[PDB]
DNA sequence: TGCATCCGTGAGTCGAGGGTAATAAACGCAGCGCGGTTTCGGTGGAAGCCCCTCGTTGTTTCGCCGCCGTGACGAAG
């Protein structure tokens, strides 16, 4: 009852998972590519081959996620492979090459079978790039949009430049940048007299967000 | 005087390269100095006991990282 489409040069859904065919559940197979995410239709759930490659399939796990609506992504990795295995893949659900026949059946059905926390006086909308603090206007860079965004979620969590670098950016990594003393003192600036203290910068600690009060 | 007759010499620079033999013995005593042995000893290595060498604060100050703004070369439509 379930379209699981598999994203393996195997030519087969049998070595990527032996089991599933107990299960009477339809596969469609195609080579690891995101333009056979094109070829995606009516399918319940897909499954990634990453047994002895965790790094592609980590990636294609990414390719996958933050896209939306979604479709929930799964992944078939080895059992000394399970280290790499984490949150940060997008992952709703891992899967082992050894998983039975009623557990991938119970992985499924739970799997494929609410608004924002308001409010630190800065209201984060997903749309434009922007926020809102104690004031509709507030107009944040591509850049100094997920700065505050990063230092909203981790508030109270110290972050050093290079902490902030490899999520706030990209990152490539420059170096010899004050970009987060060209933003910060930026993000300073936009958010008013009020809500300076919004952000906790004591000396080579790095940037950490004090929240209130 | 000869005159034979022994005789005292040397006769290769150098490499290959360790060794082979014999007759009648016992007792006993003395010194003996090497090695069993037999004393305490104070100076040895602990055990317990007191004056002086090494760590707190009180600044100083270059240094440096956050900040602050500048400008442009970039970044996206």
């Amino acid at each position: 009852m379930l379209e699981l489409l598999l994203l393996t040069s195997e030519l087969y859904p049998d070595p990527v998972l032996p089991a599933l065919s107990l299960l009477p559940h339809t596969v469609r197979t195609a080579p690891a590519e995101a333009s056979s995410l094109l070829e995606a239709g009516n399918a319940d759930a897909v499954l990634v081959d990453a047994r002895n490659d965790l790094s592609s399939g980590r990636g294609l796990c990414r390719l996958l996620s933050s896209t939306g609506r979604s479709i929930p992504v799964l992944a078939v990795v080895s059992e000394g492979g399970l280290v790499a295995v984490s949150a940060d893949w997008g992952l709703d659900e891992i899967l082992l090459l050894s998983t039975g026949p009623a557990e991938i059946d119970a992985r499924l059905r739970l799997v494929v079978g609410l608004g924002k926390v308001s409010l630190g006086e800065l209201v984060i909308d997903e749309g434009t790039y922007t926020a809102r603090l104690r004031g509709r206007p507030l107009d944040l860079t591509y850049k100094e949009f997920e700065l505050l965004k990063y230092l909203a979620q981790h508030a109270g969590r110290v972050f050093t430049r290079a902490q902030l670098l490899h999520e706030v950016w990209g990152y490539d990594f420059f170096g010899g940048t004050r970009t987060v003393d060209v933003h910060v003192r930026r993000l300073r600036a936009k958010l008013g007299p009020e809500h300076e203290a919004l952000i906790g910068t004591v000396r080579n600690v790095g940037y950490k967000a004090v929240r209130p009060a």
